[PDB]
């Protein structure tokens, strides 16, 4: 089905990408889905998930606090659906692994599959930024694992072009 992302490059069947500020983004679109790039704890300090904590005027970290105090933290590899506020009809959190605290790599291939969960989701590349590994890797991870339609946007146009131009 049709649809309102709009500006994308296609890079295959179901993946496709954008540079753009994924709260922007979101306030836009007001997909059904955001993706979070979650931590175990559901603290969202920084990154993609500082960011949009700050546009939900923390109501998302209220949200989470109340998810962890039942429910205890997610696994590396895992995720839970909540609200997505002001931003989405829900919110994906998911967690990759954090290559600054020493987790395995692999685990972004698990993480990557509770996006085919979702038809169809706005998302950043998990593992990236202050999470420490190859966004090229996580780009080639996000393709060989997502088959739901998946609108990625990346924050930083010379990475964006890098991951466009280095696109197999």
């Amino acid at each position: 089905m049709v649809n309102s992302f709009s500006g994308y490059l296609k890079l295959t069947d179901n993946v496709y990408i954008k540079n753009a500020d994924i709260v922007e983004e979101a306030k836009k679109v007001k997909p059904t889905v955001v993706v979070n790039a979650a931590n175990v704890y559901l603290k969202h300090g920084g990154g993609v998930a500082g960011a949009l904590n700050k546009a939900t005027n923390n109501a998302m970290q209220v949200e989470s606090d109340d998810y962890i105090a039942t429910n205890g933290p997610l696994k590396v590899g895992g995720s839970c659906v909540l609200s997505g506020h002001n931003l989405a009809k829900h919110c994906l959190h998911v967690v990759g692994p954090n290559v600054n605290k020493g987790e395995d790599i692999q685990l972004l291939k698990s993480a990557y599959e509770n996006f085919n969960q979702h038809e169809v989701l706005l998302a950043p590349l998990l593992s990236a930024g202050i999470f420490g590994a190859d966004p090229i890797h996580s780009l080639r991870v996000c393709v060989d694992t997502v088959r739901t339609n998946v609108y990625l946007a990346v924050f930083d146009k010379n990475l964006y072009d890098k991951l466009v131009s280095s696109f197999l």
